[PDB]
C-alpha cells in the first residue's frame, strides 16, 4: 500500500495532493462515446473541454481527481489518459459496476464479476495496460438481486487487491445501510468503503451512525442544486433543490461531532453527460461555471470562514483521500 | 443501388451470391467483447471458431452473411471486417438498436436516433468507415414507447437511405403486425422489411397475411430446436421444441401460397453469445454443429426431396437477398 495507480501509472502517495474522490471526466453509456462522439460535438471538443476544466482546476490546487465512471457509465481510458497528460492532473480510473449494466453484465454470476473487476484493477483495462485504483458500485433503493451481486463482488476485489470501494446511494432511502451490511456479510474493513451521494439527505443521525462503525462518507454532491430553476423539472428531479451551504454545512456537522477523519469532500462533476437528457450539460454549467474547482474555489473557503480550522480541511482534502486511496490488504 | 456496403467496402449486386440474412459473429453487449474479451476465451480464440465457422459455410456455398447485431448487441465491426477478410466471406453490418438500448441511447428523440442510424449507414461507424447495409430493430410484444421511437427512427433512416430494415419479433405475440402498422406511418414501403424469427409461430395465416401486403418474412430460426433438451431450462427456454423440419416446412407453406419472393432463410447463428447464460454456447454448437452451414447442408436439400424445384430455392436464397439488401428509395 505505498502506490496508486493512476491513467499514466503508479504515483507515490504523497504524489496524490488535494484529491477530489468522486468526479468525471465525462457521464455516457458503455461503448456510446466511439459509436456517437458527435452527440458531444465531437470527440476532440469533450479533450478539449475536460482539459480546460482540469486545467482550472489544477490552477486552484486540484493535483488529483477520481473518475469513478465504471464500465457502464461508458468509461473511455484512452480519454483520461489524454487529458490528464495534456492537463498534467493525475486521474485515477475505475473499476466496478454502476445501475445501467448490459445484459452481458447482468446476467453473470458473483465469480465472474469478481474476476472482472479484478482484471480491471490488476491486469489493465481492455487492452491498454491502465489499472483501475477504485472501484465504484450502486444502489438506488433496496439492491436488485444482481446489485447484491455486484457489492460481493465488490468487496471479494477489495479485499483481494487492497483497492477501496465506494457507492452512489439513494441517500433520502439511506442505502448505505444495506450497502454496509451487504460488505460486512463479506468481511470488508469499514475504512476500505465511502458511502457516497451522502450530502443528497440532511439526516445527520443515519450519517453520524455510519461514520461511528468506520466508513467514509462522501460529499460529493455539495454544488448540485436547481434553485433557481425549480421551473425546470429535469434539472430539479436532478439536482435537488437543496443549497450548497447547506450541503457544505453536513461537513460542518461531521467535523462537529467528532468524524473529520471519515469525510471525504467532491463535486460529482463531468464535461459531458449523455445518460441524461440531452443538453444538460449546458444547465449545469450554468448551475456552476467553476465546475471542479467548486470545492477549493467555493466550498474551503465557506468552511473556514464557518471556524473550520486549515488543518482539518487539510486533513479531509489531502489525508482521508492518500489513506482511502492506498492500496490496503486487511 | 447498384452496391451493396459490406465490412470490406462495396459489393456488386451480383457479388452478393448465397446471402444468410439474420446471423451474428458473436452476440454481446456494447464495450462486453472490447472490456472482458476473457469471457470467450480471447478475443484471438472468438475469432478464430468465426473463421473456422465462415469458412465451413463457404464450403457449403455461402457467400454472404448479413450480421445483424447493433451497436447494444455489442457489434464489433473491426471483429467483423478482421473475420471477413481471413474467412473470405462478405459481411454486411447493421445499425439499428435491439432490446438492450443503454441509458445513453433509451433517452434519445426520434430524431436523435435517427441522425445516430444515418451516422452508421452513410458515414461510417465509430471512426471505421466501415457502412452498414441494413437497420435492425426489435420488439418483443407490444413496442413499449422507446421501441416505438426506434422503429419510426428505421423507418426514416431506410426512406432517407433506400437500406433496409430487420426484425426481431415474439412471433407468437403477432409483433410483425405493430410493427407493419408502425412502418407504414412513416411511408415505409413494406419491400424495404423483413419480420424476423417468424418461423417461431404455427400461425400461417398471420405469416401469408403480411406476405400479401410485400413484407418479407425472416424464417431465421430454423436450427433453433431446443429437442431432448428439457434437462436444460433455459437451453429448452432459448431454443424449444419445435422441430427443424416443422420449421422448414413453414418456408414450403409460403411458397405453396404463392409467396416465394417474400421469403428470407437464415440460421441466427453465431460464435459468442455473452447476452445469455455462461456457456450455452457449448449447448448450442452441440445441438447444430453444422453451424451457419445448417441452411445450405441440411434446410435447402429438404426441401428439394419436398418437391421445391431448384429455381425456386436459387429464387429464396439469392435473388430474395440481393433484392432486399440493393439500397431502393421509394418512388
Ligand atoms: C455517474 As452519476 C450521474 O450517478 O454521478
Ligand atoms: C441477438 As438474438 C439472441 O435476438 O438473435
Ligand atoms: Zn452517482
Ligand atoms: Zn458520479
Ligand atoms: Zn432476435
Ligand atoms: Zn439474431
Amino acid at each position: 500500500g505505498d502506490r496508486i495507480n493512476t491513467v499514466r501509472g503508479p504515483i507515490t502517495i504523497s504524489e496524490a495532493g488535494f484529491t477530489l474522490t468522486h468526479e468525471h471526466i465525462c457521464a455516457s453509456s458503455a461503448g456510446f462515446l466511439r459509436a456517437w462522439p458527435e452527440f458531444f460535438g465531437s470527440r476532440k471538443a469533450l479533450a478539449e473541454k475536460a482539459v480546460r476544466g482540469l486545467r482550472r482546476a489544477r490552477a486552484a490546487g486540484v493535483r488529483t481527481i477520481v473518475d469513478v465512471s465504471t464500465f457502464d457509465i461508458g468509461r473511455d481510458v484512452s480519454l483520461l489518459a489524454e487529458v490528464s497528460r495534456a492537463a498534467d492532473v493525475h486521474i485515477v480510473a475505475a473499476t466496478g459496476l454502476w445501475f445501467d449494466p448490459p445484459l452481458s453484465m447482468r446476467l453473470r454470476s458473483v465469480e465472474e464479476l469478481t474476476q472482472f473487476f479484478l482484471r480491471e484493477i490488476q491486469y489493465g483495462i481492455e487492452d491498454t495496460g491502465i489499472r483501475a485504483g477504485i472501484i465504484k458500485v450502486a444502489t438506488t433503493g433496496k439492491a436488485t438481486p444482481f446489485q447484491e451481486l455486484v457489492l460481493k463482488a465488490a468487496a471479494r476485489a477489495s479485499l483481494a487487491t487492497g483497492v477501496p470501494v465506494t457507492t452512489h446511494t439513494a441517500a433520502s432511502q439511506r442505502d448505505g445501510e444495506q450497502q454496509a451490511a451487504i460488505f460486512e456479510s463479506e468481511g470488508l474493513s469499514p475504512s476500505r468503503v465511502c458511502i457516497g451521494h451522502s450530502d443528497d439527505t440532511d439526516d445527520l443521525s443515519y450519517l453520524t451512525a455510519l461514520a461511528a462503525r468506520g466508513y467514509l462518507i462522501g460529499l460529493d454532491h455539495i454544488p448540485h442544486s436547481a434553485i433557481g430553476l425549480e421551473d425546470n423539472a429535469s434539472a430539479s428531479a436532478l439536482l435537488g433543490i437543496r443549497s450548497w451551504q447547506t450541503r457544505a454545512l453536513l461537513i460542518k456537522a461531521l467535523i462537529d461531532q467528532g468524524y473529520m477523519k471519515q469525510i471525504l469532500v467532491s463535486n460529482d462533476w463531468l464535461f459531458g453527460f449523455s445518460s441524461y437528457v440531452t443538453n444538460i450539460m449546458d444547465v449545469m454549467d450554468r448551475v456552476n461555471p467553476d465546475g471542479m474547482a467548486f470545492i477549493p474555489l467555493r466550498v474551503i473557503p465557506f468552511l473556514r470562514e464557518k471556524g473550520v480550522p486549515q488543518e482539518t480541511l487539510a486533513g479531509i482534502t489531502v489525508t482521508n483521500p492518500a489513506r482511502f486511496l492506498s492500496p490496503t490488504l486487511r
